[PDB]
């Protein structure tokens, strides 16, 4: 047959951050409860919040740690249109930031970007569908904590 074209070893290395945060919504269509993740906080600045948090918990579900700068400048994506749009532009935002720091080159390069976008969306979603159990589990404190209320540092529980 006689087909192995290599074509340089990027793609073609110019605009992959906004194509990767496309196939972000590949995975995020897959993953519904991540609009459910957003139907629970209706807060632009605990939206903000929720990028920040859950930003660098899927931080190191990529393996990128460097979230301080991701997180960041997701909270101003997802807040920068905090209310007013919908998920859609709270995850265009996220994926395009998600994407926007990615697309430094320390992790993308021309070919796996909508790979690594897929995962990091799939991942940023499996940790705000998964903090559906830890944003709501005040039933569970309701009964883990209050036994533990045993170690007075400065209230009881959560402070500043």
């Amino acid at each position: 047959s006689g087909a192995t074209s290599q074509a340089a070893s990027q793609s073609a290395s110019s605009s992959y951050s906004s194509a990767f945060a496309q196939a972000a919504s590949s995975a995020l269509a897959t993953s519904s409860a991540i609009s459910r993740a957003f139907a629970s906080v209706s807060s632009a600045s605990a939206a903000s919040s929720l990028a920040y948090n859950i930003g660098l918990s899927a931080a190191r579900s990529l393996g990128i740690a460097s979230d301080t700068a991701l997180a960041g400048a997701l909270a101003q994506a997802v807040g920068g249109v905090g209310a007013g749009a919908s998920a859609s532009a709270y995850a265009n935002a996220i994926a395009r930031a998600a994407g926007q720091f990615l697309a430094t080159q320390g992790v993308l390069n021309a070919g796996n970007a909508s790979a690594l976008a897929g995962s990091f969306a799939r991942a940023l979603s499996a940790s705000a569908e998964s903090q559906s159990f830890a944003q709501s589990q005040a039933y569970q404190q309701a009964s883990a904590f209050q036994q533990a209320a045993a170690q007075s540092a400065a209230q009881s529980a959560s402070r500043a």
